[PDB]
């Protein structure tokens, strides 16, 4: 069934909170078992939200190789992501050691570091050319390398340094800083915007590791970010893009991280953002 049609079925009956529950039991659940360890309880920002343990990153360390990270990986449309929480005060280093190990080229961001007056993640990159950031934990070392400052978003190349060996890499920093405190976008447009800027990066491409995209929980906004991308990809390849399910998607993408699109409004944006998005990706 064409979504556009299901979109306006369900908007003229209101039964987008009753969509979204459907998903909600039909959900996959797996153990999380390394993510509950009590070593680990400062590793976590949020009690509810854990990596499932088949499909969690590992850090290359032999001390303690968790991160609060999942490898989410569509076998049709052949691309994978990273989708992990805000970084903590204590995980900043950590985060790092998994963009290097997993070779990683572009970082994706889609919360401010304050929004509604309370921290929802650590202040994790430099904000000056001449004040850059080491990290004693892992043994890296972090300098912004230039700034591009737009209306809806921002572009920045850090240059990450293993001090163990003196590799040097860069990575594109791609900063999101418009969404709303509360509720969603009122239009798609500035968001798709922004996916198509990632993508003409090379970021989202099989030559690199995959893109790390977070928010404050890494499962609400950045949900959204990876089903859209998806979803419009799907449209790209198949014989009948009319085919392309988005509720199957989503139940496909929670096999691999828990509560992907945290409320019915999240849900109903990402349907807007993919009836809009394809107006582009079939010819225009
Ligand atoms: O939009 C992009 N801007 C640049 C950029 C910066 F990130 C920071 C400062 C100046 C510039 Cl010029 N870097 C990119 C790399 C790959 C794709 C897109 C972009």
């Amino acid at each position: 069934m064409e979504m556009e049609k299901e979109f306006e079925q369900i908007d003229k009956s209101g039964s987008w909170a009753a969509i979204y529950q459907d998903i909600r039991h039909e959900a996959s659940d797996f153990p999380s078992r390394v993510a509950k360890l009590p070593k680990n309880k400062n590793r976590n920002r949020y009690r509810d939200v854990s990596p499932f343990d088949h499909s969690r990153i590992k850090l290359h360390q032999e001390d303690n190789d968790y991160i609060n990270a999942s490898l989410i990986k569509m076998e049709e449309a052949q691309r994978s992501y990273i989708l992990t929480q805000g970084p903590l005060p204590n995980t900043v280093g950590h985060f790092w050691e998994m963009v290097w190990e997993q070779k990683s080229r572009g970082v994706v961001m889609l919360n401010r570091v304050m929004e509604k007056g309370s921290l929802k993640c650590a202040q994790y990159w430099p904000q000056k050319e001449e004040k850059e950031m080491i990290f004693e934990d892992t043994n890296l070392k972090l300098t912004l390398i230039s700034e591009d400052i737009k209306s809806y978003y921002t572009v920045r190349q850090l240059e990450l340094e293993n001090l163990t060996t003196q590799e040097t890499r860069e990575i594109l920093h791609f900063h999101y800083t418009t969404w709303p405190d509360f509720g969603v976008p009122e239009s798609p447009a500035s968001f798709l915007n922004f996916l198509f800027k990632v993508r003409e990066s090379g970021s989202l491409s099989p030559e690199h590791g995959p893109v790390v995209v977070h928010c404050s929980a890494g499962i609400g906004r950045s949900g959204t970010f990876c089903l859209a991308d998806t979803c419009l990809l799907l449209m790209d390849k198949r014989k009948d893009p009319s085919s392309v399910d988005i509720k199957k998607v989503l139940l496909e993408m929670r096999k691999f991280r828990m509560g992907l699109i945290q409320t019915a409004d999240q849900l109903r944006f990402s349907y807007l953002a993919v009836i809009e998005g394809a107006k582009f990706i079939m010819g225009d």
